[PDB]
């Protein structure tokens, strides 16, 4: 069974299986369950010092490791998934892209024209689906698919 990237795996802290996605980083502990031209994605963009351009918006000289980079990822993740808060709420407080005045919409998209990790996590996510940490120059992305 199992779609495009999904494995199963041992959850190490309770000993139930998870289910995970090497291409996306999902992971949950339900069973998930072509290929289309396009699809839409929002993301969430936090830079670190290594970072292609290490400055947004937000702030002009980005510091923060890649480490504290993920550590906020990971963080707005837990957030999301707690409904504590939503993915826009998030991005548009926080991305350090200017799609955070889109709510982190980029709009529709092909294959070719994204960085390639970015890309990839986004055809193998199903619409509603979001993503775990994806790496890219640019920093670490979260990243939903909306069509």
């Amino acid at each position: 069974k199992l779609p495009p990237g999904w494995e199963k795996a041992m959850s190490r802290s309770s000993g139930r299986v998870y289910y995970f996605n090497h291409i996306t980083n999902a992971s949950q502990w339900e069973r998930p369950s072509g290929e289309p031209a396009r699809v839409r994605c929002s993301h969430l963009l936090v830079k670190h010092s290594q970072s292609r351009r290490p400055s947004s918006w937000r702030q002009e000289k980005i510091t923060r490791t890649k480490e504290e980079a993920l550590e906020l990822i990971n963080g707005y993740i837990q957030k999301i998934k707690s409904g504590e808060e939503d993915f826009e709420s998030l991005a548009s407080q926080f991305s350090d892209c200017s799609s955070a005045k889109a709510r982190g919409d980029l709009g529709a998209f092909s294959r070719g024209q994204m960085q390639k990790p970015f890309e990839d996590a986004s055809f193998a996510l199903r619409t509603g689906e979001m993503s775990g940490p994806v790496f890219t120059d640019s920093g670490i992305h979260i990243i939903l698919r909306t069509e």
